[PDB]
């Protein structure tokens, strides 16, 4: 069993605008996470990253279809397994 | 493609010190997040998580094999489209 995961990367407070925004849109995710970063990188601000979940592929889709990215934040697409 | 993932989940203090200890390990993995939790989570600590990826699903498998990782952190494996 999978959860379908979501990472959305680019500036700091870029994502954790995008964040607030999401809480319109609480239906169509799960989980966001705080921003975090890789820690071999110094690159302050745009190589912060959020991992959002959702309950299906089906509820992603819908997630990327209708929430507004910025061409600023990469999404890239994962799953964990249960 | 995809990259193999791994969510080290526990109190955030427990994660820091393992963090700490994979510098014995760097050829064993690529890259460590810092910690981040949940945003619907206020449970501090305990509800910490760090996300490590790899070169591969063997250079995965040796680092479980090889890293000790305490009974109070939970190993949850996955992936990201490349």
């Amino acid at each position: 069993a999978t959860t379908p995961i979501i990472h959305l990367k680019g500036d700091a407070n870029i994502l954790k605008c995008l964040r607030y925004r999401l809480s319109k849109y609480k239906q169509l995710y799960e989980q966001v996470s705080s921003t975090w970063h890789w820690t071999c990188t110094d690159g302050k601000h745009k190589n912060a990253i959020v991992t959002l979940t959702y309950i299906s592929t089906s509820q992603r889709d819908d997630f990327l279809n209708t929430v507004v990215i910025p061409n600023t934040v990469s999404v890239s697409t994962g799953y964990m397994t249960i």
